[PDB]
């Protein structure tokens, strides 16, 4: 958890859409089974890919306004954002290696 940032309605703009860079986000519940892998896949992606990647969480409980605005359906769903714009979405569990595929599939 050291290395993700946390989300809110509130913070959103500065830290994801005024970011430069690529972050990685994930919305989750605590009530979401699956969103407790991805959250230990994730502190590990966090660490390898420190300075290339930053990954954040929006509790789409607490934040709904960001969730709508986003068209969030289920969880876990990721949404990478390139300087400020998405870049690509999945949603659903999936594996570590499948998460390292996603990622490269969006290098420019
Ligand atoms: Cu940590």
């Amino acid at each position: 958890s050291d290395k993700i940032i946390h989300l809110t309605d509130d913070s959103f703009d500065t830290d994801v859409l005024k970011a430069d860079g690529a972050i990685l986000v994930d919305f989750w519940a605590e009530w979401c089974g699956a969103c407790k892998m991805i959250a230990a896949i994730l502190d590990e992606i966090a660490d390898e890919y420190q300075g290339k990647l930053t990954v954040a969480k929006l509790n789409i409980d607490q934040n709904a306004g960001t969730a709508a605005k986003y068209g969030i359906r289920g969880i876990p769903t990721l949404l990478l954002f390139k300087n400020g714009e998405v870049a690509a979405t999945k949603v659903g569990a999936l594996s570590k290696g499948q998460l390292k595929e996603f990622l490269d599939a969006n290098l420019a």
